């Protein structure tokens, strides 16, 4: 009913990552620095196969400073959390979605069952709802 | 003592990350978004242990292509790699030091014995010639 803090997503597997400048549709709340983690089942899916319950997926969000031309990381602003979970999140496409805010198990950030997150998500419906894709 | 190609780092802990762009003063030949990797016996070091002899450090260095004020990875550029053997590479403070064009293991970039990346890397003397930090 709740989606799960991700507690060790840190050594999972990094997917891809991407800079959000000022400027960009996303950057109200999504501006920074970010990493996308996934845990051994979400893999599964990456790589072709269906997604099974219990894949994780977490977009990692860091502020960054602009120091000469280098964008360094700055603090975490705030984790997105995506659980699998066909039964339990069939109201939001079998994934269950959530904010963390800092990073932090105590923030939780969605207030609205996660269907702000699915509504943009779901354009993605061909790929399960992910827009991420591995790379090498 | 050659370096050995670090097959599957791509599943290792992702540490850190940085952007850099045209104008900064390493622009050439590190410009663009790189990934900092390490194996178990590189995290042991990093987290105030002691190096291991094995310990693998990785740096995974991609283009860029500005997209709508954001950044997204291109094609991968090379990958550094620090194999950490204190006997083996003693003439480079105990770190072999290797690139590899596009992340290729036959184009073997380092010509000089990896003098000339020791050269700067002896500037973290005192972190173990790492100038990566682990974070959160
Ligand atoms: C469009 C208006 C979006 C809204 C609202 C949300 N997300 Fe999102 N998300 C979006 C894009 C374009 C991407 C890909 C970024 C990239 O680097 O390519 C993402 C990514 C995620 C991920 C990583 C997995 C993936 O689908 O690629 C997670 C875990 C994720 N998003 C979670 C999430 C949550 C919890 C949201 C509401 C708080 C949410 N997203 C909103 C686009 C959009
Ligand atoms: C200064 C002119 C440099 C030269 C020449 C080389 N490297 Fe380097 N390296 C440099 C910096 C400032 C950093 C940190 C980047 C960051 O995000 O903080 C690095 C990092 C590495 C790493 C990751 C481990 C670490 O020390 O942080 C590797 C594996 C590494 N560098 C390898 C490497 C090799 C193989 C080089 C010659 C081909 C080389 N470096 C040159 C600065 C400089
Ligand atoms: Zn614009
Ligand atoms: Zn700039």
């Amino acid at each position: 009913t709740k989606v799960k803090y991700p507690d060790g997503f840190r050594s999972w597997y990094h997917v891809k990552s991407m800079v959000i400048q000022p400027g960009h549709p996303l950057e109200n709340p999504f501006g920074g620095i970010h990493h996308v983690y996934a845990n051994a089942e979400a893999i599964q899916g990456l790589r072709g196969g269906n997604y099974p319950d219990g894949a994780v997926l977490v977009f990692d969000l860091f502020d960054y400073q602009e120091d000469n031309h280098a964008l360094v990381e700055g603090k975490r602003k705030l984790i997105g959390v995506m659980e699998r979970d066909a039964k339990r999140f069939s109201a939001t496409g079998g994934w269950g979605y959530e904010g963390f805010g800092e990073g932090k198990p105590d923030k939780r950030l969605v207030t609205d069952g996660g269907q702000g997150c699915f509504g943009c998500h779901a354009a993605q419906k061909e790929s399960q709802y992910v827009f991420s894709r591995l790379r090498d």
